[PDB]
């Protein structure tokens, strides 16, 4: 019976090809915390999360101390094939850090996966190595949006991510643009991220109709704890909405299953704390006949891959998985090979596939 | 015209006398960040916050970058009288992590009224300067308890708050001692720290019931998001039912006022990020008819005087604030006289009245 016997964290910071620019924040990099988990046997188990205050709450330094001195104790000593209790009982002593939560599930996969001599995505029941991701454009005046957008389209992308919500205005008058120098052919999903009012979402849906243009989803149109505004635009709407930040947990998950508040649940392994609850909420959402998409935040490739690996397993097609796109591909190369807009896992890897001896060895 | 010049921080850690046990966790201390800001005319106000992360997710670590790294950089520059903007912005960038925010609302609130050489209290427009607290039990087996218990009425607390929700059946045995050897003069509030199913909470109002007892509240009996029960709860109990880590902020308080899943909300300004919001919440409540007690964390002192200096300002006249009785005394009577269970603010002090750099080395 293997136990784990050690834990370690680690700092990752990752430089970006270009600026990344939210509603909150500018940023060069990616701020990620790695955890490593040892076994008595030997193998060692790796998950990495994002740091992403605005969204999660979750600090690289609030990670750390949680990770070592109140998960760890729960941790060590205890046997691997109670990893369910032993996670309930170390999660139960943390309100929200989710972010830390993710990398210590995806850590003990890892291991799950390893200790079978297969790939986490196998261990998790996925037979496909493959998907497709749209490709994410930040807010703007219409004119740099639409150069944005083809330079998307020109890089392969068929699935264009339009962030809205910034300014009511330019996305009205976006859609004129978008149904002026785009075909059925390109496929729009929109995120105002909590932008709009309940009017407002109204008049966009309206506008779209206006026009002709495939637009396959409205996310997260509104603030995330208006669960009330969420029902009454998802009963509005002809297009699909999805809930992201309305949905972390099964139990928010539950929540807008119950006042039928989104068509569709955006999952990120950040928001659910890894794996196991990502699971607990495909479950509800198939017996609610509500569908799952996978989305991530400016995230490490080791992200994208369990994220991935995830999806694969529980039938999920849609990915926003984009951040790969952000990054040098010589960091995922051993793991992924990104042929846009393809997401491709390699052969035969154990547990994730990437370890951290730069990091922490060398 | 003041503007905020520099943000520094320390650490602060309490010994408790004993030990403080509820259903979610066990301890022997208080850790906390404190907060300074000082203005460009050298006066400076101060904040204390705990960092609880079983409750509030915060961590001393998460506070310290959070208070430094984010917030400060909002702050830093801006006139003392551009708070509500400032705060909104700084707030605005950091999900949960409602202590970090305490902590910095606080030492806001202790720049206004020293600007104006008054109290916070007074700042905030109290008459009243004393406010009474029950004194809270840890959850044990029933001889311990019904001990603790006595301990706290011969320290002269009348209201006592009874943790529950660790060991249910306990919790059940528990009421039969309390009818025993307690009169209707001890006024008792069961707080299960949402450690007890809807089942259990019926049943454990149901066993009341049978006893004589003086109970005036219900608090928090189940998980803080299945509001389905709290409103069943409320409905079926004759006994006011009390949601604590049920409401955070002011949208929570929307939710349970809507859902009817509550006859009182506990106030606590390490849950509302500060005074600011918890102005919000008690207007809504004011509005729904649905009446606040204010609590806290077990926390330091100057997070208790803040607090009763809100309530002192609410009208708000239901306290948890027992954490005064759980340290050394001389950690909080340069501000506060504690008469048990009278919590009485002193005279003159301006600001808060904390005195934190006598203690405590600040730093950027
Ligand atoms: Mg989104």
């Amino acid at each position: 019976v293997s136990k784990i016997i050690d834990i370690k964290t680690s700092i990752i910071k990752i430089p970006l090809k270009r600026t990344f620019i939210t509603a909150v924040r500018s940023t060069n990099h990616i701020d990620s915390l790695a955890v490593e988990l040892t076994l008595d046997n030997g193998v060692k188990g790796y998950g990495v999360a994002p740091a992403t205050t605005a969204i999660t709450g979750d600090t690289l330094q609030g990670m750390q101390y949680i990770i070592r001195e109140i998960f760890a104790p729960v941790i060590l000593g205890s046997d691997l094939s109670d990893y369910k209790q032993t996670l309930e009982l170390a999660f139960k002593k943390v309100m929200f850090n989710s972010a830390a939560k993710m990398a210590i599930d995806l850590a003990y996969h890892d291991l799950l996966a390893k200790e079978q001599d297969i790939s986490v995505a196998k261990l998790l029941g996925a037979k496909a190595n493959s998907i497709v991701t749209d490709v994410s454009i930040s807010c703007g005046n219409v004119a740099e949006t639409i150069q944005n957008i083809q330079n998307g389209v020109e890089a392969n992308f068929t699935a264009i991510k339009v962030k809205t919500g910034a300014d009511f205005n330019r996305d009205i008058q976006l859609l004129k643009a978008l149904d002026n120098e785009f075909s059925k052919n390109i496929k729009f999903r929109f995120d105002a991220n909590q932008g709009w009012n309940l009017a407002q979402t109204k008049q966009f849906i309206e506008e779209i109709n206006k026009y002709s243009l495939n637009v396959e989803i409205i996310e997260q149109p509104v603030k995330y704890y208006d669960i009330k505004a969420m029902a009454e635009i998802t009963k509005f709407s002809n297009i699909p909405v999805v809930a992201d930040e309305s949905v972390f947990d099964a139990k928010d998950a539950e929540r807008v299953i119950d006042e039928q508040a989104c068509n569709m649940i955006n999952i990120k392994l950040a928001k659910t704390g890894g794996i196991l609850e990502a699971q607990k909420i495909k479950k509800l959402a198939d017996s609610a006949g509500i569908s799952c998409m996978v989305g991530c935040m400016m995230e490490s490739p080791a992200g994208i891959l369990a994220t991935a690996s995830f999806a694969l397993a529980e039938d999920i097609t849609v990915a926003d998985l984009d951040p790969l796109d952000w990054v040098a591909k010589d960091l995922y190369s051993d793991y992924i090979t990104f042929n846009e807009p393809n997401i491709i896992l390699k052969d035969n890897l154990k547990g994730f596939g990437f370890n951290l001896a730069e990091n922490l060895y060398f």
